[PDB]
């Protein structure tokens, strides 16, 4: 449970900034939304600022924040971005388009105010005219993909693998092949996964009112590939649990027995309860003993306060 | 209901024997019968293995088994003669004759495999010879009694009050003012009483075949002075001591199993402890889970505070 | 806070007897009841062993257990009659019928078994043939009376006095001036009182059924002239309540605002209140913090346990 | 919002000197201006009273009052500053540099009256003439940055984390690695943090007029690190501190009214106690009795050890 978690327990603002070049074609581009990890939601809208975009855009869907994934609870030890934060981590990526060129990608995501922040720098060569991409020839979605996460240690870090598939107008595809790598800016501990994944599901809309290149973006992103966790801790979870959703059931309306036989209201209640107090600890004593007491104790309060 | 209570469910033999000193006579004295403590019933014989008897017997018919008691339904947890059984109490006293003078008794009552014994031990001093006692002027009767029995937690024993008195030949009365204490000599979980008494009748015969100087001995004895509201709640206070070793017993056998996996360090033990805590109670909430969680937290301290 | 006063907590049992002369005529009496020291409430038939009854029943009906008359709590330390149990106490009285003869009374009242008993040994003398009296002139009734207490403390008991008003069939009077004694039978600690008094109202009723010279006799008995208590120790709870009486209303409904504004369930309880928890404590520590936060906790049980 | 905090609701005055010492080359700077934190706004001008300043401005920038940010209005209980005031505190710091040397660095922020003031006292040792530093090779700027603070409850004081970039002539880019400690030296209920951090953004300008070696320099200072969930609990968490302090005050003053009535003894204090209990909750029971008792027990067992 890293201190780093403790940042994206509601939303979180986000904004997000690009200085692309690819074959020389510059651009820069810039966006905004919200995103929650808790529900692992994430929510933002893009525009391009040098005006029109010279590749398509679902190109870019992966390099435009892995923090905001939902990592449930036995897997909480392994979520290494949120445990970076706040200082935060660079993301570097090379993105093989095959048949094609290739995007390097260097990020900083980070977190600046109450506001997150991806930060990143482009450099795409070796495309070709018509090729895909400079043809914009995609289709306009995204499909859902598996990211592969894997502990590299020699960095302090992780390494992260996965392909990206684009459909296409023709109904032929076109293969993205993901290398990533993710190395905390901050000197602090982190917190460093066994091998798991993350599965993330998208859509690619656009807004019927801006008038500019733009891309709006849903995503929704959850972490797997684990079941025990640190396996007999959050197992302990399992008998001291049943322990007590049968310790309740077992008494409880004997209990009850006892107050609709003791009707006690608030006058006596004291005095009902010390007595039944040390006339129980002459017996012997053990804790076996000493909890049911108290046991009585709540359940007697409620019948009073709701009796009243 | 001690084992060693669960012993005088039907009739169980008796032997008795003594050895007095006043004012210098001596005797001893040793006696035989049954007792059924279901109905509360003593039956015994007694005859002077010196003969002559210098006292007139009804003195020592005190002196002469109070585990035999019926002790009610609703008091079966005052009962501390069939809790030290079978190991057993020394019950001793000291008895104030009004104008005339006393008799220490020390005494063990003990068991042996099936029957019971008192070996008593009795010191006579400073007696009038036209006294009551040794002119064998009290008539040969016996009064009902109360007899007043207080927890003395000091000495894991108990203490008693209770005064008699002899009918004399006079019309007159005579007093023997009893001050008696008992000391369990088994360590066990004796049982500790509130406040309470015990009501004697009884009767002296003599048996006509029998010549040796003798007395033949019937008591009924009935333990009281539990009335409602003492009782409806002190029941409540054992019948909650019941469930409460039901427990005791049935769990903290899972809890070592896991003491043994941690490996607690006095050190460590602050953190490790906040922690698998929160876990647990991500589940939910009632305190079926809350007893449960501690009873651990004891059985934690005592596997650090013994190991180390 | 007597231990004698524990065992009238319920209903009690009661039986009574008597041994009569006066003038001659010699007669005994017995009788029955039930006796509830709470409600200080009293109830008895009586009727006469010897046939017929030598004198009009009221003239009876005092010496016929002031154990039963109600204390309330701040005069509680003012119960001699309870405290002197289980061993009960002696009352003598001297009865002095004005311008008419006299009554000496001599009685135990002790317990026997959870049974308390009223063993009653009376002598009258230089009544008048044809005196209220032995004319059975007394009308059937009684009135109410007070009966004043003041502590004897030379006997380790108390003295009581008072005066008895049997209307008559003329519509004159009958004075009867009640002197009385009572000293403790126990060698105990007893409650000697401030001087006070009781309040007596009765009805003298008949049984349709029963045949036999009886009466039937109705008692509330209730203690009085005292405000003050042991004056500061019981009115700690003049304070200590309206503390509270005016705490729980301060502060409870934006209590309830933050319940209704965390919409707190089982789940996510535990760590709730923690985080307030420590943080709310870096601040700094008096006790005045640590109270209001498990207010909290108890009044966000109730909002949990209830929803739900 | 400790009081030392309700001072700078407007503007403040501040006054700063400096003795260095770097590889051997000593020197003092001071300089003068204002700042307000209710904007988290600062503004300052330094010159060298050694005239010529042998290191770069940038350098010295950090060294150059931290109470002056924002505590935006959720945060108010993690300014560590604002709390050590008016008596102040001691920020030490140790720096970094990449491939370079280290300054270390102790001083005071003190406050006197109306006037805040930082005197320091540097030690620089190691660096390469070559080198960025001593060749004045990092150029005039400042950029943003975020600073990281965590609670040393070890001393009343805090730690903090923080990496900051000088831009340099090169196009290159020059560390320092900030590692600084705040004890405070008021002795004080001071507010120690949960963890957070503070974002700088900042510049540097020239005065035409002033021909000293100088600088003058402004700084746009704010807190954040909170996001919802820690928001909305830990302002339960200290609200609930407030009303706690309510409490505190109010009635532990009727409290001593009662001790000096007894006189305990650490003897008798175990039934005093149960004592004055039972009695004030026959009156009827909520937990606004609750507390109130026990706030007792605490005002008690400081009263019987602190007197003998």
């Amino acid at each position: 449970m890293s201190k780093g978690e403790e940042l994206f327990t509601g939303v979180v603002p986000i904004l997000v900034e690009l200085d692309g070049d690819v074959n020389g074609h510059k651009f820069s581009v810039s966006g905004e939304g919200e995103g929650d990890a808790t529900y692992g939601k994430l929510t933002l809208k893009f525009i391009c600022t040098t005006g029109k975009l010279p590749v398509p855009w679902p190109t870019l869907v992966t390099t435009f924040v892995q923090c905001f994934a939902r990592y449930p609870d036995h897997m909480k030890q392994h979520d290494f971005f949120k445990s970076a934060m706040p200082e935060g981590y660079v993301q570097e990526r090379t993105i093989f388009f095959k048949d094609d060129g290739n995007y390097k990608t260097r990020a900083e995501v980070k977190f600046e105010g109450d506001t997150l922040v991806n930060r990143i720098e482009l450099k795409g060569i070796d495309f070709k005219e018509d090729g895909n991409i400079l043809g914009h020839k995609l289709e306009y979605n995204y499909n859902s993909h598996n990211v592969y996460i894997m502990a590299d240690k020699q960095k302090n870090g992780i390494k992260v693998n996965f392909k990206i598939r684009h459909n296409i107008e023709d109904g032929s595809v076109q293969l993205a092949d993901h290398y990533q790598q993710n190395t905390p800016i901050g000197d602090g501990p982190v917190l460093l996964p066994d091998n798991h994944y993350l599965s993330t599901q998208s859509n690619l809309s656009k807004d019927p009112n801006e008038k500019r290149d733009h891309m709006v973006l849903l995503e929704f992103v959850t972490a797997a590939g684990i079941t025990g966790s640190n396996s007999i801790l959050g197992q302990v979870g399992r008998q001291l649990a049943l322990i007590g959703d049968d310790i309740c059931r077992r008494y409880d309306t004997e209990f009850q027995n006892l107050l609709e036989q003791l009707q006690p209201t608030a006058g006596n209640a004291y005095e009902l309860f010390t007595k039944i107090a040390s006339s129980l600890f002459k017996s012997g004593i053990s804790w076996g003993r000493v909890v049911a007491l108290l046991g009585f104790g709540y359940r007697l309060a409620l019948y009073v306060y709701q009796r009243g």
